[PDB]
Protein backbone atom coordinates (compact mmCIF):
# COMPACT_ATOMS: atom_id res chain seq x y z
CA UNK A 1 0.00 0.00 0.00
CA UNK A 2 3.21 2.50 0.74
CA UNK A 3 5.61 1.04 -1.93
CA UNK A 4 6.33 4.19 -3.89
CA UNK A 5 7.01 6.86 -0.29
CA UNK A 6 9.78 9.49 -1.63
CA UNK A 7 9.50 9.00 -5.33
CA UNK A 8 8.56 11.44 -7.90
CA UNK A 9 6.68 10.32 -10.75
CA UNK A 10 5.50 12.03 -14.51
CA UNK A 11 2.45 10.42 -16.03
CA UNK A 12 2.46 11.99 -19.71
CA UNK A 13 -1.48 12.82 -20.49
CA UNK A 14 -3.07 11.35 -17.19
CA UNK A 15 -5.79 14.10 -17.30
CA UNK A 16 -7.50 10.74 -18.39
CA UNK A 17 -8.18 7.37 -19.16
CA UNK A 18 -4.98 5.26 -18.13
CA UNK A 19 -3.08 7.87 -17.37
CA UNK A 20 -5.34 9.43 -14.88
CA UNK A 21 -5.99 6.03 -13.37
CA UNK A 22 -2.01 5.93 -13.20
CA UNK A 23 -1.17 9.36 -11.56
CA UNK A 24 -3.73 7.95 -8.82
CA UNK A 25 -2.57 4.91 -8.01
CA UNK A 26 1.01 5.89 -7.61
CA UNK A 27 0.25 8.94 -5.52
CA UNK A 28 -1.66 5.98 -3.08
CA UNK A 29 1.81 4.24 -2.98
CA UNK A 30 3.68 7.83 -1.79
CA UNK A 31 4.99 8.33 -4.99
CA UNK A 32 4.37 12.58 -6.00
CA UNK A 33 2.68 12.90 -9.59
CA UNK A 34 3.12 15.57 -12.27
CA UNK A 35 -0.10 14.91 -13.55
CA UNK A 36 0.63 16.20 -17.71
CA UNK A 37 -1.58 17.31 -19.79
CA UNK A 38 -1.64 19.47 -23.50
CA UNK A 39 -4.65 22.00 -23.00
CA UNK A 40 -7.60 20.18 -21.01
CA UNK A 41 -6.28 22.25 -17.31
CA UNK A 42 -9.98 21.23 -16.15
CA UNK A 43 -9.41 17.43 -16.78
CA UNK A 44 -5.81 17.58 -15.16
CA UNK A 45 -7.00 19.73 -11.83
CA UNK A 46 -9.74 16.72 -11.39
CA UNK A 47 -6.93 14.02 -11.58
CA UNK A 48 -4.85 16.12 -8.90
CA UNK A 49 -8.32 17.11 -7.02
CA UNK A 50 -8.69 12.80 -6.56
CA UNK A 51 -5.07 12.47 -5.52
CA UNK A 52 -5.48 15.01 -2.69
CA UNK A 53 -8.74 13.94 -1.59
CA UNK A 54 -7.01 10.38 -1.19
CA UNK A 55 -4.53 11.97 0.78
CA UNK A 56 -1.46 11.91 -1.65
CA UNK A 57 0.42 14.56 -3.26
CA UNK A 58 -0.09 15.59 -7.38
CA UNK A 59 0.56 19.00 -9.39
CA UNK A 60 -0.69 20.02 -12.86
CA UNK A 61 2.23 20.55 -15.78
CA UNK A 62 1.48 21.84 -18.64
CA UNK A 63 3.29 21.15 -22.80
CA UNK A 64 2.02 20.36 -25.83
CA UNK A 65 3.63 17.44 -27.03
CA UNK A 66 5.07 16.63 -30.94
CA UNK A 67 6.21 20.44 -31.04
CA UNK A 68 8.93 22.36 -31.00
CA UNK A 69 10.30 23.18 -27.08
CA UNK A 70 7.75 20.68 -26.42
CA UNK A 71 10.64 17.92 -23.99
CA UNK A 72 11.99 21.42 -23.04
CA UNK A 73 9.12 23.19 -21.45
CA UNK A 74 7.52 20.06 -19.77
CA UNK A 75 10.99 19.55 -17.82
CA UNK A 76 11.09 23.22 -16.80
CA UNK A 77 7.28 23.02 -15.54
CA UNK A 78 8.43 19.27 -13.93
CA UNK A 79 11.98 20.43 -12.60
CA UNK A 80 10.32 23.58 -10.69
CA UNK A 81 6.97 21.84 -9.30
CA UNK A 82 9.32 18.75 -8.21
CA UNK A 83 11.56 21.47 -6.04
CA UNK A 84 8.92 23.25 -4.88
CA UNK A 85 7.69 20.41 -3.51
CA UNK A 86 10.96 17.98 -2.78
CA UNK A 87 14.35 20.47 -2.99
CA UNK A 88 15.02 18.28 -5.75
CA UNK A 89 14.70 17.64 -9.62
CA UNK A 90 15.28 13.54 -9.08
CA UNK A 91 12.78 11.68 -11.54
CA UNK A 92 11.98 8.28 -10.61
CA UNK A 93 9.66 6.89 -12.65
CA UNK A 94 8.22 8.16 -16.14
CA UNK A 95 5.35 6.50 -17.48
CA UNK A 96 4.89 7.66 -21.29
CA UNK A 97 1.38 7.00 -21.94
CA UNK A 98 0.42 10.32 -24.15
CA UNK A 99 -0.77 9.39 -27.16
CA UNK A 100 -2.35 11.42 -30.10
CA UNK A 101 -5.61 8.72 -31.19
CA UNK A 102 -8.76 8.46 -33.78
CA UNK A 103 -11.42 6.12 -31.75
CA UNK A 104 -13.15 6.15 -34.92
CA UNK A 105 -9.79 5.25 -36.86
CA UNK A 106 -8.63 6.17 -40.83
CA UNK A 107 -9.13 3.70 -43.42
CA UNK A 108 -5.47 3.33 -44.85
CA UNK A 109 -6.23 4.81 -48.04
CA UNK A 110 -7.20 7.87 -46.26
CA UNK A 111 -4.47 8.39 -44.00
CA UNK A 112 -2.49 11.84 -44.81
CA UNK A 113 1.52 12.53 -44.48
CA UNK A 114 0.34 15.22 -41.60
CA UNK A 115 -1.82 12.73 -40.01
CA UNK A 116 1.40 10.50 -40.19
CA UNK A 117 3.74 13.25 -39.12
CA UNK A 118 1.02 14.05 -36.02
CA UNK A 119 0.86 10.49 -34.32
CA UNK A 120 4.76 9.89 -35.00
CA UNK A 121 5.63 13.47 -33.44
CA UNK A 122 3.78 12.31 -30.60
CA UNK A 123 3.81 9.15 -30.20
CA UNK A 124 6.98 7.58 -30.80
CA UNK A 125 9.53 10.72 -31.14
CA UNK A 126 8.21 12.71 -27.92
CA UNK A 127 8.50 9.03 -25.72
CA UNK A 128 12.13 8.86 -27.02
CA UNK A 129 13.52 12.08 -26.32
CA UNK A 130 11.55 12.11 -23.13
CA UNK A 131 13.57 9.26 -22.32
CA UNK A 132 16.77 10.94 -22.86
CA UNK A 133 16.02 13.88 -20.86
CA UNK A 134 14.33 11.92 -17.86
CA UNK A 135 16.87 9.77 -17.53
CA UNK A 136 19.23 12.82 -16.79
CA UNK A 137 17.26 13.29 -13.24
CA UNK A 138 16.69 9.53 -12.92
CA UNK A 139 18.53 7.58 -9.99
CA UNK A 140 19.75 3.54 -10.05
CA UNK A 141 16.48 1.98 -9.50
CA UNK A 142 14.28 4.09 -12.10
CA UNK A 143 11.59 3.13 -14.27
CA UNK A 144 10.96 3.58 -17.50
CA UNK A 145 7.04 2.49 -18.49
CA UNK A 146 5.95 2.48 -22.07
CA UNK A 147 2.19 2.48 -22.74
CA UNK A 148 2.07 0.45 -25.94
CA UNK A 149 -0.89 -1.49 -27.36
CA UNK A 150 -2.21 -4.32 -28.10
CA UNK A 151 -2.80 -2.98 -31.41
CA UNK A 152 0.98 -3.90 -32.00
CA UNK A 153 0.16 -7.49 -32.05
CA UNK A 154 -4.36 -7.88 -33.26
CA UNK A 155 -4.35 -6.37 -36.93
CA UNK A 156 -7.11 -3.50 -36.87
CA UNK A 157 -6.89 -1.98 -40.58
CA UNK A 158 -8.28 1.55 -39.09
CA UNK A 159 -5.35 1.69 -36.53
CA UNK A 160 -2.34 0.97 -38.73
CA UNK A 161 -1.35 4.32 -38.58
CA UNK A 162 -1.37 4.56 -34.15
CA UNK A 163 -0.27 1.06 -34.84
CA UNK A 164 2.99 2.46 -36.55
CA UNK A 165 3.63 4.38 -33.54
CA UNK A 166 3.29 2.14 -31.22
CA UNK A 167 5.81 -0.50 -32.90
CA UNK A 168 8.54 2.30 -32.57
CA UNK A 169 7.70 2.70 -28.88
CA UNK A 170 8.37 -0.98 -27.98
CA UNK A 171 11.43 -0.95 -29.88
CA UNK A 172 12.51 2.13 -27.38
CA UNK A 173 11.47 -0.44 -24.47
CA UNK A 174 14.09 -3.04 -26.19
CA UNK A 175 17.16 -1.65 -26.93
CA UNK A 176 16.83 1.28 -23.51
CA UNK A 177 16.30 -1.53 -21.64
CA UNK A 178 19.64 -2.86 -22.33
CA UNK A 179 21.61 0.42 -22.66
CA UNK A 180 20.03 1.73 -19.27
CA UNK A 181 20.86 -1.92 -17.49
CA UNK A 182 23.82 -0.51 -15.79
CA UNK A 183 22.16 1.71 -13.80
CA UNK A 184 19.43 -0.26 -12.94
CA UNK A 185 17.08 1.54 -14.20
CA UNK A 186 14.08 -0.75 -16.23
CA UNK A 187 12.50 -0.19 -19.31
CA UNK A 188 8.87 -2.44 -19.89
CA UNK A 189 5.41 -1.85 -22.27
CA UNK A 190 2.50 -2.37 -20.99
CA UNK A 191 0.08 -3.23 -23.56
CA UNK A 192 -3.92 -2.69 -22.87
CA UNK A 193 -6.41 -4.51 -24.78
CA UNK A 194 -8.35 -2.57 -27.98
CA UNK A 195 -16.47 -8.82 -18.92
CA UNK A 196 -16.38 -4.82 -18.31
CA UNK A 197 -12.84 -2.93 -17.29
CA UNK A 198 -11.71 -0.08 -15.99
CA UNK A 199 -8.72 2.24 -16.60
CA UNK A 200 -7.79 0.94 -13.14
CA UNK A 201 -7.18 -2.88 -14.31
CA UNK A 202 -3.83 -1.31 -16.35
CA UNK A 203 -3.46 1.00 -13.96
CA UNK A 204 -2.49 -1.24 -11.32
CA UNK A 205 0.16 -3.10 -13.77
CA UNK A 206 1.60 -0.26 -14.20
CA UNK A 207 1.87 0.30 -10.87
CA UNK A 208 3.44 -2.65 -9.94
CA UNK A 209 6.17 -2.05 -13.03
CA UNK A 210 6.73 1.04 -10.55
CA UNK A 211 7.67 -0.65 -7.89
CA UNK A 212 10.98 -1.79 -6.41
CA UNK A 213 9.14 -6.18 -6.59
CA UNK A 214 9.35 -5.15 -10.75
CA UNK A 215 12.96 -5.07 -10.58
CA UNK A 216 13.92 -8.31 -12.32
CA UNK A 217 11.40 -7.89 -14.96
CA UNK A 218 13.34 -5.71 -18.03
CA UNK A 219 12.90 -4.91 -21.85
CA UNK A 220 9.31 -7.15 -21.69
CA UNK A 221 5.90 -6.93 -23.03
CA UNK A 222 3.33 -6.72 -20.45
CA UNK A 223 0.19 -8.18 -21.92
CA UNK A 224 -2.71 -6.07 -19.55
CA UNK A 225 -5.36 -6.88 -22.46
CA UNK A 226 -7.84 -8.68 -19.84
CA UNK A 227 -7.40 -11.75 -22.07
CA UNK A 228 -8.26 -9.71 -25.10
CA UNK A 229 -4.66 -10.81 -27.08
CA UNK A 230 -5.85 -14.42 -26.58
CA UNK A 231 -7.85 -15.07 -29.38
CA UNK B 1 1.34 -5.92 2.85
CA UNK B 2 -1.51 -8.15 3.46
CA UNK B 3 -2.66 -8.98 -0.44
CA UNK B 4 -3.09 -12.70 0.50
CA UNK B 5 -4.92 -12.66 3.93
CA UNK B 6 -7.17 -15.80 3.92
CA UNK B 7 -6.10 -17.41 0.46
CA UNK B 8 -4.93 -21.14 0.41
CA UNK B 9 -1.75 -21.59 -2.05
CA UNK B 10 0.06 -24.69 -3.52
CA UNK B 11 3.82 -24.09 -4.56
CA UNK B 12 5.12 -27.73 -5.84
CA UNK B 13 8.96 -27.77 -5.48
CA UNK B 14 8.99 -25.39 -2.58
CA UNK B 15 11.95 -27.28 -0.57
CA UNK B 16 14.23 -24.70 -2.67
CA UNK B 17 15.48 -22.08 -4.82
CA UNK B 18 12.14 -20.24 -6.59
CA UNK B 19 10.05 -22.53 -4.90
CA UNK B 20 11.31 -21.78 -1.20
CA UNK B 21 11.44 -17.91 -2.01
CA UNK B 22 8.02 -18.07 -3.49
CA UNK B 23 6.45 -20.15 -0.75
CA UNK B 24 7.87 -16.96 1.76
CA UNK B 25 6.48 -14.49 -0.27
CA UNK B 26 3.54 -15.79 -0.02
CA UNK B 27 3.31 -16.66 3.39
CA UNK B 28 4.50 -12.85 4.02
CA UNK B 29 1.23 -11.46 2.35
CA UNK B 30 -1.12 -13.71 4.71
CA UNK B 31 -1.40 -16.92 2.71
CA UNK B 32 -1.47 -20.25 4.51
CA UNK B 33 1.09 -22.49 1.84
CA UNK B 34 1.29 -25.86 1.04
CA UNK B 35 5.15 -26.43 0.73
CA UNK B 36 5.41 -29.72 -1.89
CA UNK B 37 8.08 -31.84 -2.05
CA UNK B 38 8.86 -35.16 -3.16
CA UNK B 39 11.71 -36.53 -1.23
CA UNK B 40 13.85 -33.77 0.55
CA UNK B 41 11.76 -33.45 3.89
CA UNK B 42 14.30 -31.54 5.81
CA UNK B 43 14.32 -28.92 2.95
CA UNK B 44 10.28 -28.83 3.06
CA UNK B 45 10.68 -28.74 6.74
CA UNK B 46 13.27 -25.54 6.57
CA UNK B 47 10.70 -23.93 4.23
CA UNK B 48 8.01 -23.96 6.39
CA UNK B 49 10.22 -22.90 9.98
CA UNK B 50 11.14 -20.25 7.87
CA UNK B 51 7.79 -18.93 7.44
CA UNK B 52 6.50 -19.73 10.85
CA UNK B 53 9.24 -17.74 12.04
CA UNK B 54 8.67 -14.80 10.16
CA UNK B 55 4.91 -15.36 11.42
CA UNK B 56 3.05 -16.93 8.66
CA UNK B 57 1.31 -20.65 7.98
CA UNK B 58 2.38 -22.89 6.22
CA UNK B 59 2.69 -27.33 5.28
CA UNK B 60 4.80 -29.66 3.95
CA UNK B 61 2.99 -32.04 1.46
CA UNK B 62 4.65 -35.40 0.09
CA UNK B 63 4.07 -36.53 -3.32
CA UNK B 64 6.84 -38.08 -6.16
CA UNK B 65 5.76 -36.24 -9.46
CA UNK B 66 5.13 -37.60 -13.05
CA UNK B 67 4.02 -41.10 -11.65
CA UNK B 68 0.48 -42.51 -11.56
CA UNK B 69 -1.30 -41.45 -8.58
CA UNK B 70 0.95 -38.28 -7.81
CA UNK B 71 -1.89 -36.24 -8.41
CA UNK B 72 -4.03 -38.03 -6.20
CA UNK B 73 -1.39 -38.50 -3.32
CA UNK B 74 -0.64 -34.70 -3.23
CA UNK B 75 -4.34 -33.58 -3.15
CA UNK B 76 -4.65 -36.26 -0.57
CA UNK B 77 -2.25 -34.39 2.08
CA UNK B 78 -3.28 -30.63 0.29
CA UNK B 79 -6.68 -30.90 1.38
CA UNK B 80 -6.40 -33.09 5.03
CA UNK B 81 -4.10 -29.54 5.93
CA UNK B 82 -6.55 -27.21 4.68
CA UNK B 83 -9.35 -28.70 6.28
CA UNK B 84 -7.56 -28.94 9.60
CA UNK B 85 -6.29 -25.31 9.56
CA UNK B 86 -9.38 -23.19 8.12
CA UNK B 87 -12.59 -26.02 7.93
CA UNK B 88 -12.05 -26.08 4.14
CA UNK B 89 -10.37 -27.40 1.03
CA UNK B 90 -10.28 -24.24 -1.25
CA UNK B 91 -7.25 -23.41 -3.08
CA UNK B 92 -6.56 -19.83 -4.34
CA UNK B 93 -3.30 -20.15 -5.91
CA UNK B 94 -1.50 -23.07 -7.68
CA UNK B 95 2.20 -22.32 -8.79
CA UNK B 96 3.46 -24.93 -10.73
CA UNK B 97 7.58 -24.74 -9.82
CA UNK B 98 9.09 -28.40 -9.37
CA UNK B 99 10.51 -29.36 -12.23
CA UNK B 100 13.00 -32.09 -13.28
CA UNK B 101 15.89 -29.84 -14.70
CA UNK B 102 19.02 -30.51 -17.25
CA UNK B 103 21.35 -29.41 -14.12
CA UNK B 104 24.18 -31.42 -16.68
CA UNK B 105 23.91 -30.83 -20.53
CA UNK B 106 22.98 -33.57 -22.51
CA UNK B 107 24.29 -33.15 -26.49
CA UNK B 108 21.00 -33.68 -28.23
CA UNK B 109 22.93 -37.22 -30.20
CA UNK B 110 22.72 -38.53 -26.23
CA UNK B 111 18.96 -38.01 -25.45
CA UNK B 112 17.20 -40.83 -24.69
CA UNK B 113 13.41 -42.04 -25.13
CA UNK B 114 13.64 -42.30 -21.08
CA UNK B 115 15.25 -39.08 -20.41
CA UNK B 116 12.06 -37.61 -22.83
CA UNK B 117 9.78 -39.63 -20.59
CA UNK B 118 11.35 -38.06 -17.41
CA UNK B 119 11.01 -34.54 -18.02
CA UNK B 120 7.72 -34.55 -20.11
CA UNK B 121 5.90 -36.56 -16.92
CA UNK B 122 7.24 -34.10 -14.51
CA UNK B 123 6.97 -30.51 -16.13
CA UNK B 124 4.47 -30.64 -19.01
CA UNK B 125 1.72 -33.68 -17.86
CA UNK B 126 2.18 -33.34 -14.11
CA UNK B 127 0.98 -29.30 -14.56
CA UNK B 128 -1.56 -30.15 -16.61
CA UNK B 129 -3.47 -32.83 -14.25
CA UNK B 130 -2.43 -30.41 -11.16
CA UNK B 131 -3.89 -27.12 -12.89
CA UNK B 132 -7.24 -29.88 -13.66
CA UNK B 133 -7.59 -31.36 -10.07
CA UNK B 134 -6.56 -27.67 -8.56
CA UNK B 135 -9.75 -25.72 -10.72
CA UNK B 136 -12.22 -28.24 -8.64
CA UNK B 137 -11.52 -26.21 -5.72
CA UNK B 138 -10.57 -22.80 -6.80
CA UNK B 139 -12.73 -20.38 -6.88
CA UNK B 140 -13.05 -17.15 -8.71
CA UNK B 141 -10.32 -14.96 -8.53
CA UNK B 142 -8.29 -18.01 -8.52
CA UNK B 143 -4.22 -17.58 -9.63
CA UNK B 144 -2.46 -20.72 -11.59
CA UNK B 145 1.62 -19.37 -12.54
CA UNK B 146 3.48 -21.93 -14.27
CA UNK B 147 7.12 -21.13 -13.77
CA UNK B 148 8.84 -21.81 -17.34
CA UNK B 149 12.33 -21.15 -18.52
CA UNK B 150 13.95 -18.18 -20.68
CA UNK B 151 15.42 -21.29 -22.80
CA UNK B 152 12.03 -21.46 -24.47
CA UNK B 153 13.41 -18.39 -26.43
CA UNK B 154 17.17 -18.63 -26.20
CA UNK B 155 18.76 -21.55 -28.59
CA UNK B 156 20.78 -24.00 -26.14
CA UNK B 157 21.54 -27.33 -27.70
CA UNK B 158 22.37 -28.96 -24.57
CA UNK B 159 18.63 -27.81 -22.87
CA UNK B 160 16.80 -29.24 -25.79
CA UNK B 161 15.01 -32.49 -23.81
CA UNK B 162 13.93 -29.43 -21.24
CA UNK B 163 13.14 -27.04 -22.75
CA UNK B 164 10.40 -29.07 -25.02
CA UNK B 165 8.82 -29.64 -21.67
CA UNK B 166 8.99 -25.91 -21.25
CA UNK B 167 7.28 -25.47 -24.55
CA UNK B 168 4.23 -27.47 -24.11
CA UNK B 169 4.38 -25.93 -19.97
CA UNK B 170 3.40 -22.29 -22.02
CA UNK B 171 0.70 -24.11 -24.07
CA UNK B 172 -1.06 -24.74 -20.67
CA UNK B 173 -1.14 -21.26 -19.89
CA UNK B 174 -2.04 -19.82 -23.23
CA UNK B 175 -5.11 -22.92 -23.58
CA UNK B 176 -6.25 -22.79 -19.98
CA UNK B 177 -6.08 -18.76 -19.75
CA UNK B 178 -8.77 -18.40 -22.35
CA UNK B 179 -10.82 -21.60 -20.77
CA UNK B 180 -10.60 -20.36 -17.24
CA UNK B 181 -11.10 -16.80 -17.49
CA UNK B 182 -15.11 -17.03 -17.67
CA UNK B 183 -14.15 -17.91 -13.68
CA UNK B 184 -12.22 -15.02 -13.24
CA UNK B 185 -8.66 -17.62 -13.03
CA UNK B 186 -5.78 -16.40 -14.66
CA UNK B 187 -3.37 -18.30 -15.91
CA UNK B 188 0.43 -16.66 -16.66
CA UNK B 189 3.50 -18.47 -17.49
CA UNK B 190 6.79 -16.47 -14.95
CA UNK B 191 10.16 -17.18 -17.43
CA UNK B 192 13.40 -16.87 -14.99
CA UNK B 193 16.57 -16.18 -16.94
CA UNK B 194 19.68 -18.14 -17.90
CA UNK B 195 23.27 -17.99 -17.48
CA UNK B 196 30.57 -22.19 -22.35
CA UNK B 197 27.35 -23.97 -21.16
CA UNK B 198 24.23 -21.83 -21.03
CA UNK B 199 21.88 -22.85 -17.76
CA UNK B 200 18.41 -21.52 -16.10
CA UNK B 201 18.26 -20.12 -12.87
CA UNK B 202 16.30 -23.20 -11.43
CA UNK B 203 19.59 -25.62 -12.94
CA UNK B 204 21.98 -23.03 -11.11
CA UNK B 205 19.63 -23.58 -8.08
CA UNK B 206 20.25 -27.73 -8.55
CA UNK B 207 24.17 -27.26 -9.18
CA UNK B 208 24.67 -24.90 -6.45
CA UNK B 209 22.48 -27.47 -4.00
CA UNK B 210 19.30 -14.39 -11.47
CA UNK B 211 18.38 -14.70 -7.57
CA UNK B 212 15.29 -16.91 -6.71
CA UNK B 213 13.93 -13.53 -4.45
CA UNK B 214 13.88 -11.44 -7.73
CA UNK B 215 11.39 -14.37 -9.44
CA UNK B 216 9.53 -15.02 -6.19
CA UNK B 217 8.27 -11.54 -6.07
CA UNK B 218 6.88 -11.41 -9.63
CA UNK B 219 4.93 -14.54 -9.05
CA UNK B 220 4.01 -12.44 -5.65
CA UNK B 221 2.04 -9.94 -7.59
CA UNK B 222 0.83 -12.26 -10.28
CA UNK B 223 -0.90 -14.41 -7.26
CA UNK B 224 -2.23 -11.17 -5.91
CA UNK B 225 -5.68 -9.01 -7.19
CA UNK B 226 -3.63 -6.40 -8.83
CA UNK B 227 -2.61 -8.60 -11.96
CA UNK B 228 -6.43 -9.55 -12.21
CA UNK B 229 -5.94 -8.05 -16.34
CA UNK B 230 -2.69 -10.60 -16.90
CA UNK B 231 -4.02 -13.85 -18.04
CA UNK B 232 -2.55 -16.06 -20.61
CA UNK B 233 0.80 -13.73 -20.28
CA UNK B 234 4.45 -14.88 -20.83
CA UNK B 235 5.93 -12.60 -17.71
CA UNK B 236 10.05 -12.35 -18.65
CA UNK B 237 11.28 -12.18 -14.91
CA UNK B 238 14.80 -12.88 -16.52
CA UNK B 239 16.83 -9.72 -14.96
CA UNK B 240 17.08 -8.80 -18.50
CA UNK B 241 18.96 -12.33 -19.56
CA UNK B 242 16.85 -12.36 -22.24
CA UNK B 243 18.03 -9.23 -23.79
CA UNK B 244 21.61 -11.36 -24.62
Amino acid sequence: MSRLTGKNALVTGSSRGIGRATAVRLAREGALVAVHYASNEAAADETVAQIEREGGRAFPVRAELGVAGDVHELFLGLEQGLKERTGETTLDILVNNAAVTGVDGILPEDVTAEQLDRYYAVNAKAPFLLVQRAVRNMPDGGRIINISSGLTRCAVPEQVAYSMTKGALEQITLHMAKHLAPRGITVNSVAPGIRVGEAGDVADVVTFIATDESRWITGAFIDASGGTLLG
